[PDB]
This record gives structure tokens, C-alpha cells and sequence, in this order.
């Protein structure tokens, strides 16, 4: 396309030499404290998924793209985090959650604990317990929240409160007797009885949280979306009674109700908006379902009431899940759906005080080549074909998943196909029924109190130990202390 | 393996507060000026290469391998380099390297002009070069050295003395009739002609020096190492009879000479150890060919002498050539072996003063993950087997390229092949007859004074300003002024 | 040009219906309570101004500018504000002040009385003076802010503290003797003396705080920069006096003191960067000198620290200055730096708590226009030359001031002449020592807390009393009541 | 700090039924507070302005029953740190209860029955900083 400003070298120096007087001012640095903390966790968000997802931003705005610049990407400081599990080298959502909110690294397929459990062998689990970040902020004073676009109790947002021995336990339905009667309690219960004032949970979960065979509020005719506790239990009711009764606690499950409450007004709030994992955002109803933006502006408006300050975890995770299904165009739109919502925040708050860390727990095989001309739709094709089989390709492709698609001992001729369908699933080389997760390092995005301090290459489980110092929470207190 | 030390949550908790220690001293920027300015470059070092590789030096010591510290995992200030061409979502080696040499960014298949110039066409050239900082730096009063794996007129080192509007010009062998018509030089005159006091030239292409069909000093009976100049100029030659009289200049070809010259009695090299490319760190000659570590190290002794202090580019440039033939093996090799040359390099210079910066030109397609468990080889299999067709992978896959083998319309059963034999091309979705290069982001490492500048997500062309700035070369001279 | 985009329906009707998604969600308004108020104001960033301005700094971006959104245009709320004055059809930089922060129009020539005081008659302010909202704040408890590149006691930020019943009286030296003896206080002496704990005060202005005859600290072999007060009062000295009893005081003259400053550590800041004006953004001393930014962002990192909240004047008010001179790459540049500086204010504050509202005093006779193309440069010319006289000109054209140029009976032939140049007075219709004001409308862009009650065309004093309204602070306070 | 679904020295049932006192209501609402006594400052009295507690008895952890622990309640001396972490002013007796087992007293420093009782090991005085 060659933009005709970019043909002119004093147009890519201006704006090098500008780019360079702002790293000339980031000199001075914020050494305020962190009243609030906020992190964003884009579940599957490797560095490839975040170039393809700030082409497509810009994108859907009629532009090239490649020129455009993400939420995320105005963020002063990046870093690298290495992600692999004590348990695993290619790790999962799980125990990486327990490296970047408890602190520490842990086997793959649990949640809270540390590396001296084993996944699924239930008597090892205490004293080998890990405190998240979020436990941290509590019991500091301040407000604590969890949004998410996955079930509540999945494997990003539990290790924010839970300590499980596997990943799956989501209730005692699916749990075996073994754990059960070793004394072990769902994800699903330890949300409501862990940390019994958690201020904003927001998600999907509805169906662990009422007793077995419950109607659904949303849908009645729907037998997998019925309830599954098998302990009888109301845990939307539970949670109430846990709350004072001179103090304002709301459930909602639907959207409408989202949009109409007054923030400054409730103290308490659940909202489970699906049975399960909730929409993908290209799949969701304008009515009864809220956008992730819309969970997170409300659920800052609520926070923000703490003088004390607040600390939020916001999980775009339903990033994983469409990477995972091999559906790219799921995966993109739901990474542009996130950045959305970092921008709503970076308004709802001020970088003085706010320390705002987005980042990933892990990456994908998700790749995008091909030589693509300058603006060539993300979910377009490579410009010709193929050396060898002579039919045309996508630039993106998966290294495994469920595109791989011989259609009769030969590779499917994409072109009267729809591949900027939203569930296209790009070819792969191994078929399988799900893509995995990648090793590869993935970005941490900083901006406010401290951010310089996540630098260089590091652990993953580094994360969480800079927010916590920037916010004078934790095991370190050195940051207020006056012997620094 | 799961490694003992690593069951204890002390262990990780110590792990972090020692890494949040070092990054609180950080916040003493390293604010001297760049006397001497290093980049290394590694055509094709994507994210996921850079993990990967820092995998098998530590699995080259029989640790587990994903804790291991690359020498340039140690860099304090990481960021990200967007890297699109003008004209080219997934960009090349020539036009990006304009980029990140002389801070404009370019069309692909075009080195060291502006996008003003259309490729192959010579009539566009003629005012539209833009110099880059080895330039800049030799104009500055210092040593200037190119050290290259690939041919010292590759696209990549290319970009620093030529402008030309073509990757391809390599001789006037390959120069279209009209374009010597018209007048534009070839890219090894150019190297010998516009900046005729370069200080250390080293790496291939020997035969594009020598007039057509002359044999070559190593492959005396091979019939493609003939040079290709129909010029009739000896530009080795040439190269000697431009240096200053009472100057001792040296031209070497094997790895013997090189060792056996004396750096503090040596003032203008040229090396050229092959009549193309360098041979593959992995099938390289002991005897013959020196290592980059060896040519760096070389080349960093004849450059300090130097007061007023050298920029040095190093190119690790069959990384680009390893994933593009799909070896896997190859390419993370190279990668570990560019990594040496950082460790070399580092302990013959000084952070006080030696801005050292490490980036790519681009990415590749290249992934890896297969839930392969801890200390897993990297060029090994994933645990269980396809749900598809029930047959193994390899944790590495491509995107595209030649590792794509159906036989019979079934996908090769690896079980029967070295998958951990060094040309062996990990599986492709598509199969092309080279790999292609990726669209998404590239590291860039940075270490020494003003490292701190390179910080966000900023587009390529950034580079070379921050360098620039650092050592007071080039425009903005602004660090050097009166302004403490 | 044409931009690609550009050609495609698809293109324009994605883009509205997005504003429109955006319209439709800002029903939900924000009732919260202004913690904090910010108030922005552009001297003589009329709207002819303001369309210029936005051309300007994205084609600093070298894009063709139409289609740049400034920081202001990305507030929510627009209103048109009258902006004549008492006795003034075309107002002035001074009554207009006692409008927009006071509340009450005022006459042309008088800061912080009402329409009963005359010019130059002192024995008219005795029982006139009408409280500015930094006085309204301050009075209820919120820490108070003064930021402008002005002198600190020009007509317009001299609307916030003093009540004078002329704008000349900068210090005692510019008073007629006849007014010293009916016993007023110069703007000066009224900074420092009326309400004495203002947080922070940064500009220019210096000149007027040390006694006559001193030598002044920055430009020292200078004698229209040397003290002015005949009372021998030292006003730094007297400022740091009447600051409570464990605070720390400052005054700091230059750039580095500036950034040296830890805010965790100043309570009262007092800034006096130059002996009279400050210096023009295009040139200004990138190392004894200020931006507008910076001093925005300190200030603002000083008054966070008030738990009630803060109020904080921004005065750009140098555009006025450019306009007046006919230069309008000074008068661009300035209110393009004012943006950067709008745009600073929204990142170390919240819309959830901060209302901050940009407007201008009033407007200058500044157009621009002729059937330019797409991109053309601000600063370029029309494309077709005058029909009439057969000779170019600029799309950037003056009502009146000393843009007028005829050489000979013969209107001056401008491809001749740089008039791109930092200094070049586009061509006016009648010759002025300076340019005059406008008696057009001016906007208002309104953010955050309250932000919609700014609404529709309202005469210029309803300003101030909807950010008051909003903070729960002076006379009408219902905003809050528990209800 | 409880309320009358509480009973003496069964933990278990604290959860739920803490109420809290006039002293938390004057902090959450931005004053200053202070608590003077000449009794130990986490003796029964002074206790119910920041503790929630199933027994007065619990002075540090060093007093309390095992199960009480297992339970994982927190004694008082423990509560009067973390409850309210910025009581201005707390002045009275019970140096003993806020350093771990056997630290000698800064003033009486041959007295057996004046040693720190922390079972936590716990700097309460620095806790408090
Ligand atoms: C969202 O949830 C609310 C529940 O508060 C729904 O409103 C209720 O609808 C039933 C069915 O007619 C009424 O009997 C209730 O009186 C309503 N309650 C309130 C508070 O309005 C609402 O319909 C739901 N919206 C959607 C789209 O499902
Ligand atoms: C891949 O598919 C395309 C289209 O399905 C094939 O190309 C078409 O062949 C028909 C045959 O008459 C033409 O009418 C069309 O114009 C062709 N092009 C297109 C874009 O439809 C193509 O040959 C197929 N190739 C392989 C290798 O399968
Ligand atoms: C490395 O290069 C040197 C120089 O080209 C080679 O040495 C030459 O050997 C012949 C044999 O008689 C002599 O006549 C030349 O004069 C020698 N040159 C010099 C400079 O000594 C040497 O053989 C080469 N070694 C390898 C391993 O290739
Ligand atoms: C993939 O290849 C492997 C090995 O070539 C097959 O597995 C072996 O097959 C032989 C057949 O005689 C058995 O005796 C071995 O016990 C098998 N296992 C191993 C580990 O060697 C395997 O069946 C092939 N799978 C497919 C789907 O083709
Ligand atoms: C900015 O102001 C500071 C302080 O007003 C100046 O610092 C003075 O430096 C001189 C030496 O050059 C010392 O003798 C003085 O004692 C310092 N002043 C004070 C108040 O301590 C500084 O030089 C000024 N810088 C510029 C660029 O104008
Ligand atoms: C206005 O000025 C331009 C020059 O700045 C005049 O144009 C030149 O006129 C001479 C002869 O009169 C020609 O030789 C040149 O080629 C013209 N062009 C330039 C760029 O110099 C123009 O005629 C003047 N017009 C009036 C009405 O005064
Ligand atoms: C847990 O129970 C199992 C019974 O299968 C036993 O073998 C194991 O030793 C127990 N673990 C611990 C830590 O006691
Ligand atoms: C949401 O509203 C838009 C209005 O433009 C409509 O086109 C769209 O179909 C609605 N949502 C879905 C999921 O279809
Ligand atoms: C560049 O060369 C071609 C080759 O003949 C010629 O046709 C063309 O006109 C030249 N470019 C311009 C802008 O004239
Ligand atoms: C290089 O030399 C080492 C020992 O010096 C030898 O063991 C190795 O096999 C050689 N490798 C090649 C590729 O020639
Ligand atoms: C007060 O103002 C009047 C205006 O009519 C003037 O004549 C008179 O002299 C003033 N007062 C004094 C004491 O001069
Ligand atoms: C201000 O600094 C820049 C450095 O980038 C320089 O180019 C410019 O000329 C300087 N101007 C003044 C007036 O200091
Ligand atoms: C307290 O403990 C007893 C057994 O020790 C248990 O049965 C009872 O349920 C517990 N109380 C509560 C409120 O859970
Ligand atoms: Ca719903
Ligand atoms: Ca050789
Ligand atoms: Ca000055
Ligand atoms: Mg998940
Ligand atoms: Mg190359
Ligand atoms: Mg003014
Ligand atoms: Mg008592
Ligand atoms: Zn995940
Ligand atoms: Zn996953
Ligand atoms: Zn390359
Ligand atoms: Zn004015
Ligand atoms: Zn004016």
C-alpha cells in the first residue's frame, strides 16, 4: 500500500527522535507507592498473539495495522517471563497462575500449592500451601476483585484464592471419592470460604454453585447447564450469608442488571453470567450477557471506593480457549477485547499511584507468515502459492491443532473455503483434537508505581514479587519501610 | 525431573527478592556515554528461537535446561521491536536492516535508501540513501568493523556501507543489463568504494571479489567458487590499495592467519573464509574456518586500540538460514553460537562504556510445545501421541516449509526417523520449499550506557537513534552538550 | 492524497456508527463528586483557533491533519460560551477572567470586582469584590493551584486571588499616585497577602516581587528585567512567611530546580521562571525554562497529595500573545503545547473523581481559509492566486493587526517572502500596532464529574458555577446532600 | 468483639459474629485513635476496641489450647497489631506479649516471669512499625 508520508525519511526520524525524548523523560522515575494494583492476564497471549491481535485492532479501523499501537503497547516497560512449570517444560494454566500471583512455581495442574504436591494425590497438600497476591492485598486493607471471561473457578482466577491438588476439582461433583473424603473442598467452595470478603468476583460458574439438577436462571430446557453440587449447597447463598447484613452485597447474573447498579452503592458483588466459561465475544448477546470491558469499568467503580486502595486481577482468558479450538479469529477478537478494557481502566485510574501489569501466563503454537503485503487482512492469504503443492495458504497457521485438514491423502485446497470465517481453524502439522500451549517467553506490559522493576529476562514467579513490594503488601515491606 | 531445590517455596520467594534486589540497583541509570556501541544481530532470532536455543545451551551441560541464563538473557533492559516493512507485513532481511542500521524504515527486497526507492528499479536510488550508524560512527572518527557469518554482501551487513535497490546485486554478474546501463554499482564494489576505510571486514563471500572465472584460493577444483566480476576488478586488491600508506592492512582467508596475526600491530583486516555463506557452526572445519566467537574476538582487539572507541556489527546470520531449510537444529545452534560471541565480546569490553545491543531482523514460524515434560530435549518428542491419527510429534513445529512429509496421505510415523539429527526438519503445515519468515515481534536486549532507552514496544527503525544518542554520533549529539 | 481509506463508504459509516456506540453508552452520567477540579484555559483559543491548532500537530506527524483529534476534542461535552463583556461588546482578557472563575461578569479592565467598579478608580472597589472558585476550594478545605506561562499577575490569572480595579497595576511601580493614596494593593502585592496558602504558583512574573532597582537572578545584566516594588517588599521572602508552622517552602526560578523537586516533600511551591512573559514555546530555553507540561505535571503531583482534593488554573496564555503579534505559528504552537499538557492532566488524574473543563477567554479576528487542498500546510498558501491582483496568498489571514502589508500601494507578493517562518504575520485588512480581539463565541470541553451540565449556549459566567456545583464547594452545594 | 452466637473458648465459632467497635467505626471514618489503659494493652478492656476473640484468656498464642490454634484463630496480642494497623496511640502494660518466648525485658532484665511468651516468634513492636 506504502503509505506516502512513510517514503520520507525525516517522517521515521521525527518520530524516533520523539519516541526518544519520552525514554529521555522515563529517566525520572515513579517511586511513588501502589495504592491500587490491577493485572491483566491474557490467558495464551504469547508475542505472536499480540502482533497478529494489534494488526487486527487496527484493522477493523480500515487501516494497515501493523502501524497501529495496542492499549498495551503504550505501556512504558517490557519484560520477559519465562514460563515453564517445576512439573513441565510446555506448562498449563494452571500452575503457571500459581508463579505469577503466589509467588512461587509449582508443578503443572495446581492451583495455590507448591512444587511438594503432587496433581491429584490429595494428602499432599498442607503445609505446602502458597498465600496469592490477592490474599496479600486483603489483608492489607485493601479491596479486592476477579474478572474473568472463564468459569470463576477455572485455572487462572483460582489460584488467586484456592489450594487444590488438580486443576479439574471444579466441584464435588467432579471430584473422585478419594479427594473428597481425604478432606479436600471444590474450587467452587473455596471461593466462597477461603477469603469471605472478596469484594468483586465476576465470571462464569453459575452451574458449580447450585445444588445438583438446578434449573439454570438463563436457560431451563438446558440439562448440561443445570446445577451439579452434590452437597446440596446454595454457594450464591452461601456467599450472601457471609457478607454483613448492614452492608449492601448484589448477585447479578445477567448484563442488565450490570448496567443499572450504582458503584457507589454496593459493597459486595457476584456476577455469573454463564453456566460455565461465558461468550466469545463475537459469539455474545448484546442483552444478557456484559462485554469484559463492561465487567471491568464496573468493577473498578466499585473498588475504587477503598481509600485503603485495591487490587484487581482481570483474566481475558477466554484467549487460551479459541488458540486451543485452532480458531484464530476467536483468539484475535478476544485479545482486542482485552486491550479494550485496559484502556477503560488506564482512565478509571491514574498511573501515579496504580501500578498496571498485563501479561500472559504462557503462549501457543500460533504463528502468522508468508511475505504478506503491507495490511493484507490478518486472516487473509499469503501472496502466492506454494512452492510445492501449488494451492494457496493463510498466514496464519498453527504448529498443531484440529486445521489440519488432508482431505483425501492431500492438503485441503483453502480457496473456496471461507477462512475469514470466525471459527476457520488454520492448517497445523499435527492434527490434533486440541492445539497446545507454546514455551516460548511471553511479554510483561508495565506501567505506574515501580513498573521499571520488571526488567530483562525473569521467572515468571518474579511477577507478583514486584507488585507486592510497589504496594507495601506481602512478606516484603521495604518500599514504605524508613530504613530504605 | 522436578528438581529438589525447586519443591521448597523458600527456594522461588529467595529466588525473586534476589531479582527484585538487582532490579531496585537498576534504578541508578547508566547514564555515561557510549565510547564503543556492539550490536549483534541474528537474522531470524524470533521470541520462541530465543527460548528455544537457551534450552540446549543449558541441555548442552546435561541440566534441565528452561532456569538456564543465556549470556544475553542478562541483558537488564529487554523490549519490543515492531518489524514490518513499508511494504511488507512479514518482512525481509534487507529492508529491516535499514531499519535497525539506519533508523528509516524501508520497502522489502531494499538496502540503505528510502521507500521512495522501488525495488530492482536503479533510476530510483539517486537521492533517496539514507547512511546508516557505522557511517555515522566512522564519521565520528571511530573504528568501524562488520563481522558476518553469512557473506560480508548479504542483505543484512549490506545495509551498512550500500544503497542499493536490490538485495539480489550481489556482483555485476547479477545486475540486470539496464541497471549497469544506468549505473548503480554492484554491493561488494560498494563495500570496497564508499566507505573505503572500513577497519574489519570478516565473513563470506570471497568469489564476488575476483573477476569471472578465476579459481578459488580454498576450492581450487569446485567450479562455483570461481569469482563472478565481470568488472575485471580484484576488489581485494582494490580493498588494499585505498588504505593509508604507512597503515598495515592484512587480508586473511583461513583460520590459521587469523590467530596467528598480532591485533595491537594490525590496523585494516578483511577476512574472507568461504566463497558464500560460512558454513554451519555445526559442519564447520576446525581447521579451516574460525568460529564467530573467534572472528569477534579478532576483530574487538583491532578495534579498541582506537581512543575515541569503535561501533562493532555482529552478525549471527545462518540462524535466518537454518530455520528457512527447516533444521531446526541448525538454526538453535547458530543461536547459541551468536550467544558466545555475546559472552566474548562482553568480557573484552567494558558496561561503563560498551553500549551492547542484541536484537533480530525478524521472526520465523518456528514454535515449540507439545506438554513435553522438565528437562525434556528440545529436538525431542512430545509425551503422548496424536488423538488424531495416534502417531507421535516433535515439540518443535513449523508453520510452513519443507518438513511437511504425508506419505501416502498418512503423516510420517516419526517413531521411525532421527528426529534429534541435525538436518532434520521438524514437521510444517504447508509445505514450501523454504520456511518463511514471521510477522510478530523480536526482542532487543540491551546493556551498557543509555541501555535503559530501549524500552516499550517501539517500531525497528528505533534502534539505531538510541544508539546514536548514546555515543553522541550522528544527529542528535544532545548527551555530549552541556545538560548533566 | 485521498487517503485509501478515505474512498470507501464502509470506511465512514464503521467510524460514525462507533461514535455513536460512544454516545449512546455516555448516557450513563457521571453524578460522582468532584474530588478534584481542573480548569484549562486557552487566551484566545477561539474556534477558528482550535481547527487550526488540530491541523497542526498531527501534521507535525506529517499526517494531513483534518482528521488529528486533539486532547480536548476528545472530551466529552461541548458548549459555545458568550463571551462579551459588562461594558464591551468585544471583551478583554481580564473581565472576562472575573467571569469565568468568579461567576459575574464584569467591565473590560477589572480582575475580581463586579460591573460596579469603574477602571482606574480605586474608590469603586471598596465593598465590590466578588470570590473566585480558587478562593471558593481553598475556603473548603482543597489544596488550590495557579499554572501559567503568563506573568502570575496578568489579567487572567489575577481573576483567581486579587481584586483590583485595573489590570496595569502589576506591581506598585505601574499605579498612578493617586491610586496609592486611596490605598489599594497591586496585583502583586495581592497575590501573596489575599489568600496567602495558595499551593502552588508557577510562571512568570518575576520582576514584581523584589524591590526596585534589584538585579535579577537569571537575565542579571538586564534592567527591564531588575525589581520593581517601590514598597522595598521582598514577596518571596513575605511568601514563605504566612506558610504554617512545619511546612516546606520552596521558590525555585529555573528549569532544573523544577524537576529536581521531590512532591512528597513540597507543600508550597512558588515558580517564577522568567522576569516578565514566558518565554513563546518555539523559544524557549530547553534548559533554564519550562514547558507548560512540565509545570502541569508537578504541580498536579504536588496537589494530589490534599485528601480533599485540589483545584488547579492552567492558563496558555500566550496564544493571545501571538494572536495580538499576528504571528500565528506562535499562536499554533502555543495552544498545540497546551494540549500536550491537557493531555498530561489525563493521565496523572481519574475522570471518576476529576471534572476538568478546557476554554478560552474569547477569540482572536484569526481565519482561515482558501479552498485549500487535503493536507495543505496551515501555513501554506490558497492554491489559486487572487483573481484580482493576480498574486498569491496565505490560507492564514488576519482581520485586523500588523499583518498588513501594501509595499508601495501594491499588496506585498508572498512567494517572495518565508512565510512559514516562526515570525511571519499573515496578511491582515487594517494595519494595528496589534491584532484585536474577537466578539465571536468560544468553546468548552468538559470531562468527567458533571462534565454534561456544561450544555448548550450559556453566557460565560455559568462556568465556574457548574464546577463549584460539581465539587460541593461555594454558595450552592446541594450536590451533596444526603438525600 | 463478639456476639452472643459466640461461645468461651470454642473458636470455631468466631466467623460471622464479630462485631465491631466504636474505636474501627472512628478510624474507618478518618479520625485519630487512641487507646490508654494501665492494665496490658490486650487485656479485656481495651481488647474490645480491635480484637474478636473466643476467649480473654488468649493474651498471646503462648496461652492459647492448641485446637484454638489449629483453628487457626489468632491471639489477642496478634489482633492488636493486624486488626486495625494504624491505631495512633497505644500506650499501657503488656511488653511481655508483644516479643518471642524467653526475649528479656528491656527493664527488668533478671525476671523470669517478664520474658517475651511469642510461640510465633513474632517482633509484634516491629510488626507495628
Ligand atoms: C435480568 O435479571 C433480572 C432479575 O432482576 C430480570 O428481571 C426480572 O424478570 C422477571 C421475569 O418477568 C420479573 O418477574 C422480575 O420482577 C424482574 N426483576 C427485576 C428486578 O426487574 C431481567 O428480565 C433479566 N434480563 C434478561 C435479559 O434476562
Ligand atoms: C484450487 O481451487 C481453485 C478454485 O476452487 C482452482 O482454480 C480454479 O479452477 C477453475 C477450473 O475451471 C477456474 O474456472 C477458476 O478460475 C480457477 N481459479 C479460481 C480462483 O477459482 C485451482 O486450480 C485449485 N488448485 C488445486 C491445486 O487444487
Ligand atoms: C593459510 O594461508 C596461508 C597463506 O595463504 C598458507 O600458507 C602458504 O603456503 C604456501 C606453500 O608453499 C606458501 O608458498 C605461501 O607463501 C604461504 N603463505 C604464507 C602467507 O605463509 C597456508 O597454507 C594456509 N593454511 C591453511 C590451513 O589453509
Ligand atoms: C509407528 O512406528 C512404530 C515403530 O516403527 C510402531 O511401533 C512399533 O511397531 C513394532 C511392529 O513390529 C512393534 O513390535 C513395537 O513394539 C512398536 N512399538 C515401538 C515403541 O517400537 C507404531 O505401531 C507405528 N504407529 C503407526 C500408527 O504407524
Ligand atoms: C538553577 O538554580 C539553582 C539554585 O537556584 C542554581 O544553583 C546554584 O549553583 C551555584 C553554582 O553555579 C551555587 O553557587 C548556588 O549556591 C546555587 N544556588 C542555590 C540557591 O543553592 C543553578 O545554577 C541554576 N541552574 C541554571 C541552569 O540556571
Ligand atoms: C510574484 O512574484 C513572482 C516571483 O516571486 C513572479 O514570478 C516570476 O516573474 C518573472 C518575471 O516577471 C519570471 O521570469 C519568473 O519565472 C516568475 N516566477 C518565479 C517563481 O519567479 C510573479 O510574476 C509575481 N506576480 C506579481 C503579480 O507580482
Ligand atoms: C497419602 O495416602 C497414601 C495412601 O495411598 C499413602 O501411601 C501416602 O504415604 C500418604 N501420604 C502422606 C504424606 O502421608
Ligand atoms: C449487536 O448490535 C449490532 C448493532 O449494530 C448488531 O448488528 C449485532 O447483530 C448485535 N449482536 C450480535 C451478536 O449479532
Ligand atoms: C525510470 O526509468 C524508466 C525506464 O525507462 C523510465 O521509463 C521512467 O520514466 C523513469 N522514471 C521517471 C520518474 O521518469
Ligand atoms: C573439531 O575438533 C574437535 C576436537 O578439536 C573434534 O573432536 C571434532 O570432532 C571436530 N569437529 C568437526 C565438525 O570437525
Ligand atoms: C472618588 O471618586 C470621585 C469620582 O467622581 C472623585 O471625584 C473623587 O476625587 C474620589 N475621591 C477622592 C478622595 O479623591
Ligand atoms: C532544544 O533541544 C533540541 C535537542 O533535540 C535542539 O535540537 C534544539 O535546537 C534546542 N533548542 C533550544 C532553543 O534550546
Ligand atoms: C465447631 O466444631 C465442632 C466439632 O469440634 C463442629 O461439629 C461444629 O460444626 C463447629 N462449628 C461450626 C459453626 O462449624
Ligand atoms: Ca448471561
Ligand atoms: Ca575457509
Ligand atoms: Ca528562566
Ligand atoms: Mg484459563
Ligand atoms: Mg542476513
Ligand atoms: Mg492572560
Ligand atoms: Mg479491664
Ligand atoms: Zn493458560
Ligand atoms: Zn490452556
Ligand atoms: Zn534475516
Ligand atoms: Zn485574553
Ligand atoms: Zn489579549
Amino acid at each position: 500500500l506504502v503509505p506516502e508520508k512513510e517514503k520520507d525519511p525525516k517522517y521515521w526520524r521525527d518520530q524516533a527522535q520523539e519516541t526518544l525524548k519520552y525514554a529521555l523523560e522515563l529517566q525520572k522515575l515513579n517511586t511513588n507507592v501502589a495504592k491500587n494494583v490491577i493485572m491483566f492476564l491474557g490467558d495464551g497471549m504469547g508475542v505472536s498473539t499480540v502482533t497478529a491481535a494489534r494488526i487486527l485492532k487496527g484493522q477493523l479501523h480500515h487501516n494497515p495495522g501493523e502501524e497501529t499501537r495496542l492499549e498495551m503497547d503504550k505501556f512504558p516497560f517490557v519484560a520477559l517471563s519465562k514460563t515453564y512449570n517445576t512439573n513441565a517444560q510446555v506448562p498449563d494454566s494452571a500452575g503457571t497462575a500459581t508463579a505469577y500471583l503466589c509467588g512461587v512455581k509449582a508443578n503443572e495442574g495446581t492451583v495455590g500449592v507448591s512444587a511438594a504436591t503432587e496433581r491429584s494425590r490429595c494428602n499432599t497438600t498442607q503445609g505446602n500451601e502458597v498465600t496469592s497476591i490477592l490474599r496479600w492485598a486483603k489483608d492489607a486493607g485493601k479491596s479486592v476483585g476477579i474478572v474473568t471471561t472463564t468459569r470463576v473457578n477455572h485455572a487462572t482466577p483460582s489460584a488467586a484464592y484456592a489450594h487444590s491438588a488438580d486443576r479439574d476439582w471444579y466441584s464435588d461433583n467432579e471430584m473422585p471419592p478419594e479427594a473428597l473424603s481425604q478432606g479436600c473442598k471444590d474450587i467452587a467452595y473455596q471461593l466462597m470460604h477461603n477469603i469471605r470478603d472478596i469484594d468483586v468476583i465476576m465470571g462464569g460458574g453459575r452451574k458449580y454453585m447450585y445444588p445438583k439438577n438446578k434449573t439454570d436462571v438463563e436457560y431451563e430446557s438446558d440439562e448440561k447447564a443445570r446445577g451439579t453440587r452434590l452437597d446440596g449447597l446454595d454457594l450464591v447463598d452461601t456467599w450472601k450469608s457471609f457478607k454483613p447484613r448492614y452492608k449492601h452485597s448484589h448477585f447479578i447474573w445477567n448484563r442488565t442488571e450490570l448496567l443499572t447498579l450504582d458503584p457507589h452503592n454496593v459493597d459486595y458483588l457476584l456476577g455469573l453470567f454463564e453456566p460455565g466459561d461465558m461468550q466469545y465475544e463475537l459469539n455474545r448477546n448484546n442483552v444478557t450477557d456484559p462485554s469484559l470491558s463492561e465487567m471491568v469499568v464496573v468493577a473498578i467503580q466499585i473498588l475504587r471506593k477503598n481509600p485503603k486502595g485495591f487490587f484487581l486481577l482481570v483474566e481475558g482468558g477466554r484467549i487460551d480457549h479459541g488458540h486451543h479450538e485452532g480458531k484464530a479469529k476467536q483468539a484475535l477478537h478476544e485479545a482486542v477485547e482485552m486491550d479494550r478494557a485496559i484502556g477503560q481502566a488506564g482512565s478509571l485510574t491514574s498511573s501515579e499511584d496504580t501500578l498496571t501489569v498485563v501479561t500472559a501466563d504462557h503462549s501457543h503454537v500460533f504463528t502468522f507468515g508468508g511475505y504478506t503485503p503491507r495490511g493484507n487482512s490478518i486472516f487473509g492469504l499469503a501472496p502466492m502459492l506454494s512452492d510445492t503443492d501449488k494451492k494457496p495458504f493463510t498466514a496464519i497457521l498453527y504448529g498443531n491443532g484440529p486445521g489440519y485438514k488432508v482431505v483425501g491423502g492431500e492438503r485441503e485446497n483453502v480457496s473456496m473455503v471461507d477462512y475469514a470465517h470466525n471459527n476457520y481453524q488454520a492448517q497445523s502439522a499435527v492434527p490434533l483434537r486440541h492445539e497446545t500451549h507454546g514455551g516460548e517467553d511471553v511479554a510483561v506490559f508495565s506501567k505506574g508505581p515501580m513498573a521499571h522493576l520488571l526488567h530483562g529476562v525473569h521467572e515468571q514467579n518474579y511477577v507478583p514479587h514486584v507488585m507486592a513490594y510497589a504496594a507495601c503488601i506481602g512478606a516484603n515491606l521495604g518500599h514504605c519501610a524508613p530504613a530504605a
